């Protein structure tokens, strides 16, 4: 399947009257995932601004905190594991492959105008990939 540009702002700077609707400068997202095709969320508070492997490695964060990493070994799970991942919109043909701000990808963006919670699906990266012809 082909898979399209990232659906982009095209500045990271927001307009007022969305900005002024940050707290604090943070946004809350939903992130689902599929385990049986039962599906599992968490909800994750982040910087607008946050880049989409940096919402992973937040995932990441969550789902190790029972192993009671320190700092440098959860960044050494969050430097082997994030890349393993993508955030696709749900509902939608778009993924979030690209370093922007999550804030300038539109549906986060109409999301923060809208006071709508959004929703995204972490998948693995090779349900992307193509076969060769
Ligand atoms: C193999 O999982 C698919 C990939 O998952 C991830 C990869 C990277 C970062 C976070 C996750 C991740 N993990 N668990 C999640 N909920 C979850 C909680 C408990 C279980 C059962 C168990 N663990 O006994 C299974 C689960 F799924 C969630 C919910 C949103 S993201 C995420
Ligand atoms: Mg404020
Ligand atoms: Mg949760
Ligand atoms: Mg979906």
């Amino acid at each position: 399947m082909y898979v399209y540009p990232p659906n982009v702002e095209s500045s990271p700077e927001l307009p007022k009257h969305i900005y002024n609707k940050l707290d604090k400068g943070q946004i809350i997202v939903v992130i689902w995932v599929i385990v049986n095709n039962d599906k599992q969320k968490y909800t994750l508070k982040i910087n607008h601004d946050c880049v989409p492997e940096q919402v992973i490695a937040e995932a990441i964060r969550k789902k190790t905190r029972s192993m009671l990493l320190s700092s440098e070994q959860l960044k050494l799970c969050v430097l082997e594991y994030q890349g393993k991942y993508i955030l696709k919109v749900c509902g939608c043909d778009e993924y979030f492959l690209e370093k922007y701000p999550l804030s300038q990808y539109k549906y986060i963006r109409s999301c923060i105008m809208l006071g709508r919670m959004p929703n995204l699906m972490l998948m693995a990266k090779e349900s992307l990939y193509s076969q060769l012809p």
